[PDB]
């Protein structure tokens, strides 16, 4: 049986589905509970499947995971809608947030290494009690996709292009796909379609590339660097608004360009660790890259 929802407001449209924020009334008597809806038309049943896979899975339960309720088929006049029913979060995404407001070092310290955390829980090959589990990688992790919780600790979600990394994958199952994505967060070997497919770990790396860039833009939006820019997405000055891959492989790979850190930010101790941690984790070699449990570690330190 569905589930007592009415839609309230769209709060996110995408190439896959709409966001709403929603009432779920269960109970006519009780105030009404705010839920979140990602509705996929039946055209895009397979991400709706593939978002549905990673959030019906026991070991991907996480704080910084977006909770899931669960997955209904609901039929329409037009034809039907697949729904994933959610935890809302009023906040809403990491970039907008950072649009909106100049966080603190707590902030950031927060943010960050909950990020850092999620996504190395994804990566990781065993459970917290130590069990195996088949990794997955995002594969399209940018702060427009990354919710901001009421206690400012990151969330991800939107995982119609994530990647589980089971053994049995082809090459041509893999090539076919190609640069999939978002082209401002893609990697340098990614632009350059320089990696080796039989190699799936090597999407982990692809990952870490992108979220150093979300660690950047939490960081320019940072009291703690002294003046603060309004925000700008990375590559901001640089492309157009939907940039191109062949535009993002000129800045990214070419010119091995990154966003600026001015010198002036490392005077703070924290900010300059966080910088030399992202600056790693944004390295043209991907084996240079940190994994993301090693900067979830290194955002531990940062209490001191
Ligand atoms: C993108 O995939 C999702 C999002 C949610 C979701 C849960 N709370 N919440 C709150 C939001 O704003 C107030 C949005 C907007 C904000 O920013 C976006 C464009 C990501 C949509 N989305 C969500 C649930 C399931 N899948």
């Amino acid at each position: 049986e569905l589930l007592p929802i009415e839609l309230d407001t769209l709060v996110g449209k995408g190439r896959f589905a709409e966001v709403y924020k929603a009432k779920l009334k269960q109970n006519t008597s009780e105030q009404f509970e705010t839920v979140a809806v990602k509705i996929f038309p039946y055209e895009e049943y397979a991400s709706w499947k593939t978002e549905k896979d990673i959030f019906s899975d026991i070991n991907l339960k996480h704080e910084n995971i977006l909770q899931f309720l669960t997955a209904e088929e609901r039929k329409t006049e037009l034809g039907k809608q697949y729904w994933l029913i959610t935890a809302f979060h009023a906040k809403g995404n990491l970039q907008e947030y950072l649009t909106r407001h100049v966080i603190s070092w707590e902030d950031l310290r927060k943010l960050g290494s909950s990020l850092a955390r999620g996504i190395a829980h994804l990566h990781s090959d065993h459970t917290p009690c130590g069990r195996p589990k088949m990794p997955i990688v995002h594969r399209d992790l940018k702060s427009s996709n990354i919710l901001v919780k009421n206690d400012l600790t990151c969330c991800l979600c939107d995982f119609g292009l994530s990647l589980r990394l089971d053994p049995t994958l082809s090459v041509d199952d893999l090539a076919n796909s190609g640069q999939v994505g978002t082209a401002r967060y893609m990697a340098p070997e990614v632009l350059a379609s320089a990696m080796n497919l039989e190699n799936v770990e090597s999407f982990k790396q692809t990952d870490v590339y992108s979220m150093a860039l979300v660690l950047w833009e939490m960081t320019s939006r940072c009291n703690a660097v002294g003046e603060v820019k309004d925000y700008e997405p990375p590559f901001g000055s640089k492309v157009r608004e939907h940039p191109c891959v062949a535009s993002m492989a000129d800045n990214v790979l070419a010119d091995a360009g990154r966003p600026e850190i001015p010198s002036f930010w490392l005077n703070h101790q924290g900010i300059q660790m966080v910088c030399e941690t992202l600056t790693e984790c944004w390295d043209h070699d991907p084996e240079a890259r940190l994994t993301a449990q090693c900067v979830a570690e290194r955002f531990s330190e940062l209490e001191h």
